[PDB]
């Protein structure tokens, strides 16, 4: 680190997100709420992109939840997963696969930047 | 089944989802954690697209929460819903919508494929 | 009010996201379960788009979840936000900014509008 976006892989040519490992070994349990997990990675987007951040469905089956997040297209702090113990204790191992991050089309508005 | 999602339905012409309903009859509660309803519906999604799927906002105000899902462009298994129980029990019937299908733009890059 | 989305602001020329405030004073419990904040701002949304509405992060890090929810292209309602506490107490000040308003392209379909 630190690393671009263009380090991260897909787990398949069809795949929609870029897949997103924890740099820490983590253990969450549900009154802790939620955690924001280092992934040594960092922005900026693609022109003309901005990013959102979800669960891997496997993850999330496991009692991991990861909140949405936006990236903005401009963003060049570390992209971190926003992360919660469902119900009961979960254990994210260093490089296990967590989140994905999709790229998705920034529209432009006229609305002001106030 | 196996049905297509060329089969879902929208609610009305400007409806940006396609209504998802479960195959059964399901009761949720909170200690439950993370339940993934049959939808009876199968993936591939149509070319250069990927899948979200995400609460109906009348479902998730009645308490069910639908943790959002990528549907990749090639998967071809079945769409499931992965539901919780937010707080109260909750019961899903048969054939009512509980999620919606939502398809965006797949951006390509030239991230690694491993 | 009613105030359309071409009043809503970014917080800088690179935001993906719209900010959303409330316009009331709302105290959340994690037993309350969802609530619908008002915004006082309402749809609908520019052709060919329609809007998600997700949290932003700093809010999810303490602790209000916001639930993502879709707006469609046409709709004309009240722009509410789905909100809970997870896990303690939060407090939201009228005119805090609780969520933002992304759009996206909307892809038309051959689906049926039943
Ligand atoms: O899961 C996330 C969400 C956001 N972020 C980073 C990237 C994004 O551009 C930045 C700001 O996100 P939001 O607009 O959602 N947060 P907030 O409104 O609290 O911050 P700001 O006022 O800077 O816009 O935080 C993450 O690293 N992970
Ligand atoms: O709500 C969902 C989410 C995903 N899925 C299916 C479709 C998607 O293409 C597939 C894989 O989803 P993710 O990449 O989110 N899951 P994960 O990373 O655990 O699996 P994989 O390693 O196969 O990519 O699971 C659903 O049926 N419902
Ligand atoms: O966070 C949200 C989500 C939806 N909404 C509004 C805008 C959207 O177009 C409308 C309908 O949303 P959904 O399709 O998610 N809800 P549902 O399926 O329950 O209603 P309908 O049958 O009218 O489509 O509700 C909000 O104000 N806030
Ligand atoms: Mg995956
Ligand atoms: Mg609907
Ligand atoms: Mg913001």
């Amino acid at each position: 680190q630190k690393q671009p976006i263009s380090k991260l892989t897909r787990a398949t040519p069809g795949s929609a997100g870029l897949d997103l490992c924890s740099t820490s070994h983590t253990v969450l349990t549900p009154e802790m709420g939620p955690q924001a997990l280092s992934t040594g990675i960092y922005g900026p987007l693609p022109p003309n992109t901005f990013g959102l951040i979800l669960g891997r469905s496997s993850i999330t089956m496991k009692g991991l939840q990861v909140y949405p997040g936006v990236i903005d297209n401009d963003y060049t702090g570390e992209i971190k997963i926003m992360a919660k113990a469902v119900n009961n204790i979960v254990t994210v191992s260093q490089g296990n696969r967590i989140a994905q991050l999709i790229l998705l089309p920034l529209i432009e508005t006229d609305n002001k930047v106030q």
